DNA sequence: CGATCACG
DNA sequence: AAGGTACGTGATCG
């Protein structure tokens, strides 16, 4: 009747009671559901061991778990009918307790759809799609700034300040004197806390929007209120935020709301060699943001001075999230409306696992038995299977071809899918060119069926919005045609990805046998319009016209686009993707550009991470800067050799050659100790209390053996007594961040000193 | 070398 | 207050 915005489950005298978040008409609404209960599937030798089979028990919470129920189902597995046994159980719990029990039995043949969340097996069956109409949401955005020191157990220090933004502004909640409009001045870090809490409950947002707040604010607000004995209820049934696994580092879920971290959206959606918040708004709104770094703002609290500039800051972190959510939540509504699962789920995924989400709901719609993900042995098979070299030096005038949305139209119009490959007594066939895969004609496949259907519905959309004079719909329907061509061309890839249920490298080498005629052509088709192909990749390719203007470049290839996309049939298409002042490429996916703008655009080349030093991050930037926008790669050359003579001569500063590690388990914990660990060690050993999430800076000295008996901790580094490793920072930090980028140049690490 | 570990 | 724990690349250990 409402809005979907999440779901979940509780457990109440045993039993599992799903719960639907709903908005309607303004106001929340909780829906329960007792009735759904969880099952798997079995595939049996014959009929007569479902009596065996049934009777199988499993233990869970001290309790015996039990086959509550069995049923005999006809179903659809590889193209083809299947009898399988749907086993019901008494809660989800019961299913990771009791399969292995039903999968090692003899007259087991395999189990099917036995790792499924529960609360997203209850949103396919029952066919409920999050985020469906006009609804409209709240939304806040939350950050906090803390008091920081070298090297400190994560948490140690003090919240210090507490921002918020809404469409009625930003503000801070600090404690601590500050004369600023938007500053609240309460009397503690636990007063500030309390009063965040009370904002986030007054205000009662659908949607909490943060940067990194499910790796930083939240954890450290939990960590904070933890040692403060205060509770946190800003989950709308009044629970504390709750910290997820999520790889190895977090995601954070407040019951009722979308806590919506921009960080791992921003992170997927553009490309940048540094993920900061300045960066990332710069980037999007084309307006810069001042940054304060952690030394400033402890310097002004501590001292009490300059105080001001830090809230200005805390201020527009809040203001800055809050336009960066508003900009980037409806494509993520619209993708989770799409796959049919929450925006918190789909905003945290992969488009290979969209795909996956969105290939079990229309399994289940289809009676189609779903393929099980792969065991450790048969993934890193996967990763193993088997399926030009791009133009050396510095180009000028490139411009920018996409090729993506040609392959869905392959897959659709050859029939490929796993499905219809070799298939036994087949009347009418495709065979791939090269590779020679034969996809069954007789039937459309699943995943060209559901493909096909994805780009009529595109198609439909684009031909409403022509004929709408209403500017409202039309910015929601783009938004919704933006949403299916992301997972329409998320299938080519998807059909490679190793951890893929309907994985098929066949499918995928023929969908690349079948691309690269149109690849050819277009090529072809360039080369004959005076263009030079600097680089070509699945993905696209970057010509330039060599010594020409660059609006002639422009024209002749907006021109070019126009051509082609005439010549070719149907909905295969090709993209003009931009055009770049300069750039030069290393190898597939190694290349860096510079737009017009002045602004460089790298693919797997910069290196700007903690666990790399100052001197390599700041060298390569140079090299980079000395390329791209001086275009000179004999300056950048002469920037390597200068560096590296310094470092031999002991003329680099100790502070630029710091590493930054963090310790990620109890010291005791480790299989390998790597030098940030053999320098934890000794800390611990000083009585230092060291702790998962604590940052190891450490210098490398000269000397005999591997690099972890010759670090040292930066607090220890004395610049009379220690003699830093010359040889280390040169060839394991200088010279790897540099010699890949001047290969494209005819450089060898060896050309790169005196 | 393969295993282990960390970055964003 | 559930709920399977990404992924891909590169460095150093053992
Ligand atoms: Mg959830
Ligand atoms: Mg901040």
């Amino acid at each position: 009747a409402g809005m979907i915005i999440d779901a979940d489950y509780i457990t109440e005298d045993g039993k599992p009671i799903i719960r639907i978040f709903k908005k309607e008409k303004g106001e929340f609404k909780v829906e329960y559901d007792r009735t759904f209960r969880p099952y798997i599937y079995a595939l049996l030798k014959d009929d007569s061991a479902i009596d065996e089979v049934k009777k199988i028990t499993a233990e869970r919470h001290g309790k015996i778990v039990r086959i509550t129920e069995v049923e005999k189902v006809q179903k659809k597995f590889l193209g083809r009918p299947i009898e399988v046994w749907k086993l019901y159980l008494e809660h989800p719990q019961d299913v990771p307790a009791i399969r292995e029990k039903i999968r090692e039995h003899p007259a087991v043949v395999d189990i099917f759809e036995y790792d499924i969340p529960f609360a997203k097996r209850y949103l396919i069956d029952k066919g409920l799609t999050p985020m469906e109409g006009n609804e409209e949401l709240t939304f806040l955005a939350v950050d906090i700034e803390t008091l920081y020191h070298e090297g400190e157990e994560f948490g140690k220090g003090p919240i210090i300040m507490i921002s918020y933004a809404d469409e009625e502004g930003a503000k801070v909640i600090t404690w601590k004197s500050i004369d600023l409009p938007y500053v609240e001045v309460v009397s503690s870090e636990r007063e500030m806390i309390k009063r965040l809490v009370k904002v986030i409950r007054e205000k009662d947002p659908d949607v909490i929007i943060t940067y990194n707040g499910d790796n930083f604010a939240f954890p450290y607000l939990l960590k904070r209120a933890e040692k403060l004995g205060i509770k946190l209820p800003l989950g709308r049934d009044n629970s504390e935020p709750k910290m997820q696994r999520m790889g190895d580092s977090l995601a954070v879920e407040i019951k009722g709301r979308i806590h919506f971290d921009l960080f791992p959206v921003i992170r997927r959606t553009i490309n940048l060699p540094t993920y900061t918040l300045e960066a990332v708004y710069e980037a999007i709104f084309g307006k810069s943001k001042e940054k304060v770094y952690a030394h400033e703002i402890a310097e002004a609290w501590e001292t009490g001075k300059g105080l001001e500039r830090v809230a200005k800051y805390s201020m527009e972190d809040a203001k800055v999230t809050f336009e960066l959510g508003k900009e980037f939540f409806p494509m993520e509504a619209q993708l989770a409306r799409l796959v049919g699962q929450p925006v918190w789920d789909v905003s945290r995924s992969s488009t290979g696992n969209l795909v996956e989400w969105f290939l079990l709901r229309k399994a289940y719609e289809r009676n189609e038995l779903a393929p099980n993900k792969p065991d450790e042995r048969e993934y890193e098979r996967r990763l193993r299977e088997s399926y030009k070299e791009p133009e050396k030096g510095l180009w000028e005038g490139i411009v920018s071809l996409d090729f993506r949305s040609l392959y869905p139209s392959i897959i659709i119009t050859h029939n490929v899918s796993p499905d219809t490959l070799n298939r036994e007594n087949c009347k009418e066939y495709d065979v791939a060119p090269q590779v020679g895969h034969r996809f069954c004609k007789d039937f459309p496949g699943f995943i060209p069926s559901l493909l096909g259907n994805l780009l009529e519905e595109r198609q439909k959309i684009k031909k409403r919005m022509k004929e709408s004079k209403d500017p409202v719909e039309k910015k929601l329907l783009d938004y919704r045609q933006r949403a299916i061509k992301i997972l329409a061309n998320s299938y080519y890839g998807y059909y490679g990805y190793a951890k893929a249920r309907w994985y098929c490298k066949e499918c995928a080498e023929s969908v690349t046998a079948w691309g690269r005629q149109y690849i050819d052509l277009v090529r072809r088709e360039l080369e004959s319009r005076g263009f030079k192909v600097l680089y070509i990749d699945t993905d696209g390719l970057y010509a330039t016209i060599p010594g020409a203007k660059h609006e002639e470049i422009k024209e002749k290839a907006l021109k070019f686009v126009e051509y082609i996309n005439s010549k070719l049939p149907g909905l295969l298409e090709l993209e003009y993707e931009g055009f770049y002042a300069r750039g030069f490429f290393v190898t597939k996916k190694k290349y860096a550009l510079i737009d017009e703008e002045g602004k460089i655009v790298t693919r797997g080349l910069e290196i700007v991470r903690r666990d790399w030093s100052e001197i390599a991050k700041e060298t390569q930037a140079k090299v980079l800067e000395a390329i791209l926008k001086h275009g000179n790669v004999d300056e950048a050359v002469k920037i390597v050799k200068e560096v590296t003579e310094k470092l031999s001569k002991y003329e680099i500063p100790p502070e630029k050659l710091v590493i930054y590690e963090q310790i990620t388990r109890p010291l005791s914990e480790y299989k390998a100790i790597g030098p940030h660990v053999a320098v934890a060690k000794r800390l611990a050993a000083k009585g230092v209390k060291v702790k998962p999430g604590m940052v190891i800076g450490y210098i490398v000295l000269r000397g005999d053996g591997p690099i972890s008996k010759r670090a040292i901790a930066i607090e220890e580094f004395d610049p009379k007594k220690h003699k830093y490793d010359a040889e280390y920072y040169i060839e394991n930090q200088v010279l790897p961040a540099v010699e890949r980028i001047l290969r494209a140049f005819g450089y060898r690490k060896e050309d790169l000193k005196y």
